[PDB]
């Protein structure tokens, strides 16, 4: 598995972003890699 | 390889946790993903 | 894919280091995992 790229979906505690992106909520259920 | 999940074993500098978990020592030799 | 090990090449936003290493520029184009 790879670190998640910019603007792609991530899951805290399960599937995280490539640094320096941060996994941020974008709605009630989903998160995206932002930064 | 995947990021390490909650309460599973991690190794600093070698096998790290899924954010926002942190790899913490739990005894003399082992580390676990906590948070 | 795995997190990048100490003194190996990394790419911010694409191929990141094993914590607690940080991906730092080492010249105009390349980055390395330091820490
Ligand atoms: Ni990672
Ligand atoms: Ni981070
Ligand atoms: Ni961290
Ligand atoms: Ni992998
Ligand atoms: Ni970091």
């Amino acid at each position: 598995e790879q670190c998640v790229k910019k603007d792609e979906l991530c899951i805290p505690y399960y599937l995280d972003c490539c640094e320096p992106l941060e996994c941020k909520k974008v709605n009630w259920w989903d998160h995206k890699c932002i930064g």
